[PDB]
């Protein structure tokens, strides 16, 4: 069906993009950048990020493949040298889909209520805008904690072994419909208490961050990192809304893990 | 129904218990520990625990109510001056059931695969006897890591608010069915390199612990410690088995969570 | 001797300031914000810490006394109710300094090595201008690690109680003459390492941070956080500056520790 | 002077021993197990540890030197094809020695206020044998918190790149005369409150460690685990005594610590 090629910009990614595009010359593909049915990354995690949200208003339509040019990507899980049996597999079809959650962030601000939402494939930060980060956080409307630090993290799951890694999460399986929050450095003494651990959200769960006295945010989405003026709410839930793979073999998610982290 | 109540043995315990089954002798309640609907534990969460460990095998005809004499306990959302409400309201009936994952623990030993398993509605644990722990990890029948440390954890969702929780791990909501493990002092240098991250797993996955060199291992579940000589393979799945809670008003986990970390 | 009083600015502070100058007016007591000998601060650790650096060119001939207004400050362990004993002690006087490390920290630029440098008395840290945190650790001149994260921060003694501590780090006792450097989210997998743990530096010892891609660093000093472009290296090493407080009865450091963390 | 050599027990080191012994009968070198002035290490840190205690009573009298067989030890900063190049310049002499700190256990026992005192240059621990483990934990005669987990570990300096540091712990340099005290999977509720961090002592503090209810604990010196009965006090100060290495190239700590954990 209908394709496009996504590439990190280098001579290596760009000549690999020229004749996979060669290669689908000879088949029953067209090369269509503005509907396509197939998405292809050449890249590292970042270029594959990128490629999903310059789709993201299609991705019931679309599947993605990731091939990392570098290092191993965790997203992409092909070599620059399997791209010809790429093309060919491909071509014919009758490969298997494989969806994953994502995190819907919606921003609420004062003056009209306006509203602004994104989604995320790895997670959603927030931090202040210079000044001490200070929020409530509710979970289903009931008052959880005061949190005091430096920020916040709300990971899908595919992106718990990015960012929620470092900040001692918990990696769990794309599988799980869930979402989980980590804090960036929390104040905890005998007036400031904060949970601590990681906590993972199922679906339907809304947790909403509300500002205390700073209303002026830095908010990060996957790599995009945008200043909010004047919030009155933060709200975070597992989307309805997921992302397809196209898989042709079997690289199983503890599989990845293992290799990205342990030993390849 | 047919009901029971255990205690804590102190003085207060015993006395609310005598309480409520002179209260319980005002309606169609008949005392029987043999074969009861439910199960109404006095103390804190450990006497909670055996009262799950005692009826384990009829956890599908039961429904578990706790009532905590002293401090808060996680298991347990009624105080003892609420006691004439519950045997009210627990008369009438008409209450609502909930239910929790629970996890299985396999032990396959050597000379005929014999082959012990138990039911953890907290955790369960392997250490060394002595020696060294060492195990290597498998899951799905992957090879994932060599684990070097002092031992490993395996949680239930409402086992990660306890010792999971003082090991770093998530805590996450017992809608999801799912289990957590967590290192004990992993060894991490340049020949010894393990996750470090927990790992939250789905149902149907299957976790395997095989020895290295020693084969003799200290496995707790929940709160009973057994020695087990010549193992060749411990595994862990989210059981088939839940838990099922009697509920007369809404106590949400986050809410318990709050509670009993935050501010009570 | 001489002295003078910063307050926190409240109604609170304020009179407190002026009922003390008041009380010091009938002794030998001079007021004098230029050349004070005794520097006494009025509010919270914030309070304390401008106070520091208002008179950092001094710290030689002053002896510093902080009083807090509302909850108990780290530095300031005196209650308002004391302050007419502390006047009236103070006016005596016949007191015993104590001495707390320092940190120094240096900033050299490109083009004319121009080069800045700072005093802290809780910690000195560094963070990316917007993109990604890259820098090369260096330790008396050997290559230790190439850190990836969002930044790196180093405490002094004194200040291992404050942030430090909420980024894993030690706490240690300020009569030991060291520095301690703490990861803030630091990647690791199989390509990026880092070494994990904090470190305590002796004195004398010299880390120094130089940028591997991207040169402008976002640094804090205490409480200001400015911007520094075309940074050639950061140099910290234990100061051979050191803070004096005054004291009247004795109030150990695992005291104050216990008083701020564990009850009150 | 007069030496002795030591051996993991494999046929390579002991091969290597009964070469370096024949390349000894070549000077004016003793071989004396009983009073050495040198003693020589051969195999991993475990294997240097046993040297250690075989020999902790004329500390003042001998210079440490280890050599590794297999992957590079801590304390033995030496390779086996050096081995030549050792007993020749440990021949000539004219070495330096270095001294690192050593932790002092003190166990009190009831009935008699009988006392045991050990020697650690890793660290000493203490657990619960079988039931909970309880303590209350005393800073120089302050009551600084009640315990409540799986242990404690008090770490030396050149300890905290073992067994501290998968506690969290961190990494301090040698020179530094203190101890670390970490925490093994506190229990940290709205009843229950530890500090979490790490705490670093300097010398001259001693940290005594009192029994709740149970009076029995595993303890733990180095390598050898004994159990104590009818504990009334363990007592944990920087030792007066240290242990010297024979030092004939530089070696720092720091790149000691890089080979060991970043890459080599
Ligand atoms: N303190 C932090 N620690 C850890 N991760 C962090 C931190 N801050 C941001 N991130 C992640 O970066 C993503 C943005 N990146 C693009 C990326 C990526 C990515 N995604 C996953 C994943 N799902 N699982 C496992 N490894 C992953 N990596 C790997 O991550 C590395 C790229 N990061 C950087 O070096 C810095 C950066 O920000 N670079 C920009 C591009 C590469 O090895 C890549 O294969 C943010 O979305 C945030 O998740
Ligand atoms: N290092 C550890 N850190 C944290 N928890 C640990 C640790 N080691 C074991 N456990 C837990 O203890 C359970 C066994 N306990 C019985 C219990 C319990 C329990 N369950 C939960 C839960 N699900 N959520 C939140 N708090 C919980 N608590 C709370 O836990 C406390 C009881 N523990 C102890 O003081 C020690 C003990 O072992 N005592 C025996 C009886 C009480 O406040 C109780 O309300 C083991 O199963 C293991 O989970
Ligand atoms: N993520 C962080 N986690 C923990 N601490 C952090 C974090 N980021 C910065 N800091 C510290 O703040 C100091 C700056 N503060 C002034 C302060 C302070 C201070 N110093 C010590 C100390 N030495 N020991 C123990 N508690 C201390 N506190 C206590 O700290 C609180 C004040 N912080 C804030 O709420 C935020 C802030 O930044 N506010 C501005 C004024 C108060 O309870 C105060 O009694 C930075 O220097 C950095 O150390
Ligand atoms: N959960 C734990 N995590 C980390 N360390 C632990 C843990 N439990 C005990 N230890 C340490 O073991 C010492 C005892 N060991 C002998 C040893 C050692 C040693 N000392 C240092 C040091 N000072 N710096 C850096 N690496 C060090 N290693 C390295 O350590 C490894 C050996 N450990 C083991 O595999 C297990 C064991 O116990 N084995 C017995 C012999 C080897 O790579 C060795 O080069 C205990 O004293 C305790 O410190």
């Amino acid at each position: 069906m209908k394709y496009m090629i996504t590439s990190k910009g280098d001579e290596k990614s760009d000549l690999l993009r020229l004749n996979m595009i060669a290669g689908f010359g000879e088949y029953d593909m067209e090369y269509d950048d503005v509907e396509p049915e197939i998405v292809i990354s050449i890249g590292g995690d970042g270029t594959f990020l990128s490629a999903f949200h310059q789709y993201e208003e299609r991705l019931d339509e679309i599947a993605f493949i990731g091939i990392h040019t570098g290092h191993l990507g965790f997203y992409a899980d092909w070599r620059p040298a399997e791209a010809d049996k790429l093309v060919k597999l491909l071509a014919k079809g009758e490969y298997q889909k494989v969806s994953y959650p994502l995190l819907k962030t919606t921003v609420k601000y004062g003056i009209g209520k306006k509203e602004a939402t994104y989604l995320a494939l790895n997670e959603s930060t927030v931090k202040s805008s210079g000044g001490p980060f200070v929020v409530d956080v509710v979970i289903n409307d009931i008052h959880f904690e005061r949190f005091r630090g430096d920020g916040l993290c709300m990971s899908t799951p595919s992106g718990t072994t990015a960012y929620n890694k470092s900040l001692g999460g918990a990696l769990m399986h794309p599988s799980i419909e869930a979402m989980q929050l980590t804090e960036m450095a929390s104040i905890n003494n005998r007036v400031y208490r904060t949970i601590g651990s990681p906590l993972v959200f199922p679906k339907h769960h809304v947790v909403s961050l509300q500002p205390v006295n700073d209303k002026d945010f830095q908010i990060s989405v996957d790599h995009l990192s945008i200043l909010h003026r004047d919030v009155q709410e933060i709200r975070y839930e597992v989307s309805a809304k997921k992302i397809h793979f196209a898989r042709f073999r079997s690289f199983p998610f503890w599989r990845r893990v293992h290799d990205s982290f342990i030993e390849d």
